[PDB]
């Protein structure tokens, strides 16, 4: 009952989306924020599952309205975290996972100090290229551009609280579980959850 | 290869010693500091296993010599953490567990800032009395005195980073594992352990 935000960032092709989806299956009382994006809906994508897919007009509206807790521009497209959904989850006592880039992370850290951030590292640059190329949904020409953006994303790893290497899926998931589980044992969180016990003693 | 100190504190009778012993069996690269004490050696106690049992003359000597990283007086007896052994472990890249009281914790926090501290709570005051009474090695008259010292120890829980309830042994051990495991995934620790990978990228 002292819910927190858990920021997860990684270069494209690091396997972050899959890790986060397994994480929420393994843990209770934690949900993934579904972002809004102007990035074109790809074959395979599902509205309300991968993203809320909208156009620039809609997204710009939300920005001016202040509907986003956080928003950024990435590869000439827009992504943002709808503010109200997140706050409803926190109110309900559920932790929230934010799969956002380094720019969004900076915003969240300012706005919600207790937030913890985790950076997912690939075991090699070649691992990124491999995973990205195998996504037939993606253009195989923007690769050299996406990999360039990946190295720049990774240069920001120093801004994060934890680093986790995705070299073995199960182990990486287990490490994410350690990090969230430990947060939930912090004195600040426990003062609330153990209110009755601490009262007795 | 960025080893840390993990302080474990709890009122007498909370089952801390047993938890810590199971913890070191479950994790690698972590060792328990064996303290020096003037507290009389009890039936069942083993030299170099439970404590290094010495007399006041020896202990006072160590204090004046500065042989202790940390030392305190508890129930009119002396306990301390020999400094050199701990530093050797850290140098070797091994984390160190310190089973010390709240006074010792304050000293360690000053002396070694990265240190994390965990307070073990009993599920009830009656749990302490039960566990203590069942220790036939202990005098059953000092109980009301030890329980008084337990409530005063527990009032210091606010000085600790994490709170863990020992209501189920396996679960409490698993929570200790989360806490140490998460520390080892911190960016500061990972900058060292992942030096080669970060170099490649
Ligand atoms: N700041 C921010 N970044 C996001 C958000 N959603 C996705 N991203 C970032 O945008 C990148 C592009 O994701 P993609 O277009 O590959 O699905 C992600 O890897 C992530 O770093 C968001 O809501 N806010
Ligand atoms: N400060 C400090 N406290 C210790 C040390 N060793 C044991 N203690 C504290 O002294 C208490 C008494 O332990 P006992 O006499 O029951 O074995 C422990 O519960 C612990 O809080 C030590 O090396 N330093």
């Amino acid at each position: 009952n002292k819910a927190n935000l858990f920021i997860i960032s990684a270069p494209s092709g690091a396997g972050k989306t899959s890790l986060v989806r397994a994480l929420v299956k393994a843990l209770a009382e934690i949900k993934i924020s579904i972002s809004h994006t102007t990035r074109p809906k790809r074959p395979g994508d599902q509205e309300g599952v991968d993203y809320f897919f909208i156009d620039e007009t809609r997204f710009q509206a939300m920005v001016k309205e202040g509907a986003f807790l956080e928003h950024a521009t990435i590869y000439e497209r827009h992504y943002g975290t709808e503010k109200d959904w997140v706050l409803r989850q926190l109110k309900a006592g559920r932790d929230v996972l934010l799969e956002i880039d380094w720019q969004g992370a900076r915003q969240i850290r300012e706005l919600f100090p207790p937030a913890l951030s985790i950076f997912i590292l690939p075991p090699s640059i070649e691992a990124l290229r491999e995973r990205l190329i195998k996504r037939r949904q993606d253009d195989t020409a923007i690769i050299e551009q996406r990999l360039a953006l990946a190295r720049e994303e990774m240069a920001h790893y120093k801004e994060f609280d934890y680093l986790v290497v995705n070299d073995n899926f199960d182990q990486a998931v287990q490490n994410l579980i350690h990090i969230i589980s430990a947060e939930r044992l912090q004195r600040d969180v426990q003062e609330k959850k153990l209110s009755r016990l601490l009262a007795e003693l």
